[PDB]
């Protein structure tokens, strides 16, 4: 699809334009908080994190050309999604992954929640440094994004996606 263009190198990893204003990535690849990014200084944007999910909101659209997509909080187990892996070479691998159940993890010093998935099918699969690449699927007749890649199991086909879910309560003052 044209979409592959949304995926871009970022810090020590990758990230994704959900909308003109919204850029998501894996928190551990991101450059330190308050770094000048895409030629914007802090204050041009607002960053919300959620585990190892990291969302930048830009007051002014940074990618004006691009439509919004729906950003779900993970998806149902058994749904077949697809990871959009770009490699530094520019090579583009659509990896199919059947999504699984939730699962905690440690990124160093910090336990973080994710949805696991089991890569469907040699060379193949993921590497560290794919972190950030998105997981997306076709819900009925259109496409949504459900999380970002964080890591893959030493053993075989299992991968973890970080997810972002909207807050449901609020504290006062």
């Amino acid at each position: 699809v044209s979409i592959w263009s949304r995926v871009v190198q970022f810090g020590t990893g990758w990230g994704f334009w959900v909308s003109g204003h919204v850029f998501i990535t894996a928190k551990h690849v991101a450059p330190p908080k308050g770094t000048e990014i895409f030629g914007r200084k802090p204050g041009d944007f607002t960053v919300t994190s959620s585990g190892d999910f990291l969302k930048y909101y830009f007051t002014s659209a940074v990618r004006p050309d691009i439509p919004a997509m729906v950003l779900e909080n993970g998806c149902q187990e058994g749904v077949v999604a697809s990871v959009l892996v770009k490699r530094a070479s520019g090579e583009m691998l659509a990896l199919a992954v059947r999504m699984g159940s939730q699962a905690a993890i440690k990124i160093g010093s910090a336990v973080v929640h994710g949805q696991t998935g089991m890569l469907l099918t040699q060379d193949l699969g993921t590497i560290p440094g794919d972190a950030g690449c998105p997981y997306v699927y076709k819900k009925g007749n259109t496409w949504v994004v459900i999380g970002v890649h964080v890591a893959a199991t030493r053993s075989g086909n299992t991968v973890i996606a970080a997810t972002h879910g909207e807050p449901t309560l609020e504290a006062l003052e």
